[PDB]
């Protein structure tokens, strides 16, 4: 019946695995999350590289420091975090 309105997001945001990226649980609070995003904050960090690196650790530091910049844009806010979960899946069904 009732089929055709506009809403869902065009694959924008809240389809990449947030919570792995980080290292965390779907069910985990923000001090959690935070937790695992700063220490995923210097661990690909420009500023924290070495001159003795090669071509490869760059650009894979980069993917990763962008990934790790993400999955907290969503799991930062109040908003977000909390749509984020509703969209998700999750294992609570039976």
């Amino acid at each position: 019946g009732s089929s055709g309105s506009s809403g869902m997001a065009l694959e924008q945001t809240l389809k990449k695995d947030w919570y792995s990226i980080l290292g965390a649980d779907p069910s985990a609070n923000m001090s959690d999350l935070k937790q695992k995003y700063q220490k995923l904050i210097l661990l690909y960090h420009p500023d924290k590289q070495s001159a003795d690196v090669p071509a490869g650790t760059m650009e894979e530091c980069m993917q990763k420091f962008i990934e790790i910049d993400q999955a907290w844009k969503i799991l930062g806010n109040e908003e977000t975090k909390k749509k984020y979960d509703l969209q998700r899946s999750g294992p609570s069904s039976g």
